[PDB]
């Protein structure tokens, strides 16, 4: 293209252009104020219009990287506020952008973004809508500089819909606060999801990612031929390889290239991609990534023919092992959309281990004739774990299901900090509530996606403040073995109970005048410390202590004098539980 800036403006549209340029500036210049960035965005946008007007205008033939880096290098405070990052301007084009990207600070030390009160938010939404959402877009971008810029925009667009709807509702807080929470969880999950994919790419290599890709693409596109899924695995692998490097423009191009190829070959890939492929270039690749699984062919035979009983199984394996294993993973995944990707990866790993051992034996065909039986216990293990917990979720609420996990996982790794234990257990129970509402066919893929988010957060929190070697092993093993490693955690018998601290089990009147969440988290914090103090306590004893606690908190703010009931009745509750335990 003659003018790269002109085309992107022509296709993104002015609004998408300014917002993406705002995000881009924020992720590079994370310390500059909002007003400074708006000025750069407007200047870049005004210049972009000259290129749309005449692509031959001055500097309109420069590349986006060149033009973007020039504007960064015009910042007056570059050396004062970012220091070493101002040395990037002494370099040009390839080396300059790579220098700037290297100086992206993934975790800057900016203050916590406080969510204002609803009435303040709705008033700022109406008095200045553009400035309201745009500043927040700037605040999030600068705090997540590797967050893919379109997805960051895509979430921001949904925030406007939440405010428009709820700011005119009867109970605005009842409408808005849940939606802001879903989006905030949706975004933090997505952020952790791509950074996790990149770490796994560089920690376990391209081969392991290509295995994961065959499984995920074959489930999604089960009518697609193996040669087709294979080609899409290689392209998607280069896309993620480049996007993990971190340059927005090359990532956007690689994603748009693949999203274009898939859309021009829908007849050979999937039926579900028409609506996605009619969306603008900005949304194409994101839409395709969220497309639902296509229906698999009706009468597909079992895999026993080509992979177990047929002669040449070892011959076809040894001529090109990753081709053969890829064919096995493709055939298995496309028939089992109800399996998690890591489950199918466990299956291919077992199939690979069997062929390697058996093809070296005297009678290989006899050695691997029973290989399909080795898959069953691997398949049943998550399926049974889903039913135990979803049945447990049906019996209890989401809250009381969280309380069960609270007790369960405190006994397994009691060394984990109480805030991490409360947060991760609350999140795990929420994985239950969401995924246990899906029929059997959709339960395990649900759990894998949302367990990967919760467990990674657990492993992120644990990496920075190590406290348990077993959790470290689960966090450093293959992602395929992550969840089964955590599910293999047994109760820590070497733990010595934590010493009783009366102030930890002392409650004041603040508990009854608290938000439903802080009230739950404070009750759940006291539950963790209760288990940490009497770990060998049975469920009848604990249920008895939680039952007396329910009446204790129910009555002390059901009385005329609330403040001192909590200390006097708390002295009654704690001493009785002390005797009822140990
Ligand atoms: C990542 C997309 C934009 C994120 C900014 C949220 C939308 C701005 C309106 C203010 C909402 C408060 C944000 C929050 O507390 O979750
Ligand atoms: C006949 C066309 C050749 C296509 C080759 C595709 C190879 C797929 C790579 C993924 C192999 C996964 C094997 C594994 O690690 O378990
Ligand atoms: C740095 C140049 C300023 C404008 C930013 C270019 C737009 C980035 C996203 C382009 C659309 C990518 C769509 C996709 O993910 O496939
Ligand atoms: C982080 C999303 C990667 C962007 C490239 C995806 C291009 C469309 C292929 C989507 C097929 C499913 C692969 C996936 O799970 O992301
Ligand atoms: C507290 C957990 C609630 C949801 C129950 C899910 C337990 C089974 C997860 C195993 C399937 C995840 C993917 C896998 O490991 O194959
Ligand atoms: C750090 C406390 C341990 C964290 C617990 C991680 C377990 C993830 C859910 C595993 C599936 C639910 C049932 C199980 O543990 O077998
Ligand atoms: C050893 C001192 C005993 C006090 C320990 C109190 C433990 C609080 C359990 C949390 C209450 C669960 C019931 C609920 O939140 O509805």
């Amino acid at each position: 293209h003659k003018s790269e800036v002109a085309h992107r403006f022509k296709d993104l549209g002015e609004e998408n252009f300014k917002a993406l340029v705002l995000i881009a500036f924020a992720q590079y210049l994370q310390q500059c104020p909002f007003e400074d960035h708006v000025k750069l965005v407007n200047e870049v946008t005004e210049f972009a219009k000259t290129c749309v007007a005449d692509e031959s205008a001055e500097n309109c033939d420069k590349s986006l990287h060149t033009l973007f880096g020039d504007k960064l290098c015009t910042v007056a405070t570059l050396r004062e506020t970012y220091g070493e990052m101002a040395d990037c301007c002494a370099k040009q084009e390839p080396e300059r952008n790579e220098c700037f990207l290297q100086h992206k600070d993934d975790n800057p030390n900016l203050p916590r973004l406080v969510r204002p009160e609803v009435d303040v938010m709705c008033t700022a939404f109406h008095d200045n809508e553009e400035t309201f959402l745009k500043k927040y877009l700037y605040e999030i971008a600068r705090r997540h500089p590797y967050f893919y810029a379109p997805e960051l925009l895509f979430f921001a667009k949904r925030y406007k819909a939440a405010f428009t709807e709820c700011c005119q509702a009867a109970d605005k807080a009842a409408c808005l606060l849940p939606k802001l929470d879903e989006l905030r969880d949706e975004g933090k999950a997505s952020s952790a999801k791509q950074r996790l994919k990149c770490a796994s790419l560089q920690k376990f290599g391209e081969r392991a990612f290509k295995a994961w890709a065959v499984a995920r693409l074959s489930q999604r596109f089960p009518k697609a031929e193996f040669a087709e899924v294979s080609k899409l695995v290689t392209d998607l692998t280069k896309v993620h390889t480049e996007c993990c490097h971190g340059d927005l423009l090359e990532c956007a191009d690689d994603r748009a290239d693949l999203a274009k190829y898939i859309c021009e070959n829908q007849d050979s890939i999937s039926s579900k991609l028409k609506e996605c492929c009619e969306k603008p270039l900005l949304e194409k690749s994101h839409c395709i990534a969220e497309v639902e699984n296509d229906e698999m062919p009706a009468d597909l035979p079992s895999l026993a023919a080509d992979f177990v009983e047929s002669k040449d199984v070892c011959k076809n394996y040894a001529e090109a092992k990753d081709v053969f294993l890829g064919m096995f993973l493709y055939e298995y995944a496309r028939r089992h959309p109800d399996y998690s990707v890591v489950l199918l990866l466990r299956l291919a790993k077992t199939y690979e281990t069997t062929l390697e051992k058996c093809c070296a034996a005297a009678d290989p065909h006899e050695c691997y004739a029973k290989v399909f039986d080795e898959f069953k216990p691997l398949v049943e293990e998550p399926q049974n774990l889903i039913k135990q917990n979803c049945e447990l979720f049906e019996q209890l609420g989401e809250y009381k299901f969280q309380n069960a996990l609270l007790v369960r996982y405190t006994k397994k790794v009691p060394q984990v900090s109480t805030p991490t234990l409360v947060e991760v257990s609350r999140n795990l129970g929420k994985v239950g509530s969401k995924c246990c509402k899906h029929p059997e066919a959709k339960r395990m893929p649900c759990a894998e996606d949302y367990l990967s988010v919760v467990l990674n957060q657990l492993c992120v929190l644990h990496e920075k403040t190590p406290v348990s070697d077993r959790v470290t092993k689960c966090c450093t093993e293959s992602l395929v073995n992550r969840r089964p490693c955590f599910s293999a955690l047994e109760v820590d018998e070497t733990y010595v109970p934590k010493e009783f601290n009366a102030e930890t089990f002392t409650f004041h009147a603040d508990i009854c005048t608290l938000s439903e969440k802080e009230r739950q988290i404070k009750k759940q914090t006291a539950l963790v410390e209760l288990v940490k103090h009497k770990p060998k306590a049975t469920k009848e004893q604990l249920k008895a202590v939680m039952d007396d606690f329910a009446a204790f908190v129910e009555k002390c703010c059901k009385a005329d004098d609330k403040e001192t009931c909590f200390a006097e009745e708390g002295k009654k509750l704690v001493a009785a539980s002390q005797a009822a335990l140990g």
